[PDB]
């Protein structure tokens, strides 16, 4: 599938992963602030972190 992989404020870039069929989003908070990041695949979650996944393209625009 093909997905976008830019972080918080950088200009647009993308990558290709033929073998997987889904893309993912991750979000987390700490004492000083919070951050968000994008990727290929759909990994496990843990308490304190939040995660989400999609199957259509250009979902995590």
């Amino acid at each position: 599938l093909e997905c976008h992989n830019q972080q918080s404020s950088q200009p647009p870039t993308t990558k290709t992963c033929p073998g997987e069929t889904n893309c993912y989003k991750k979000v987390w908070r700490d004492h000083r602030g919070t951050i968000i990041e994008r990727g290929c695949g759909c990994p496990t979650v843990k308490p304190g972190i939040k995660l989400n996944c999609c199957t259509t393209d250009k979902c995590n625009n």
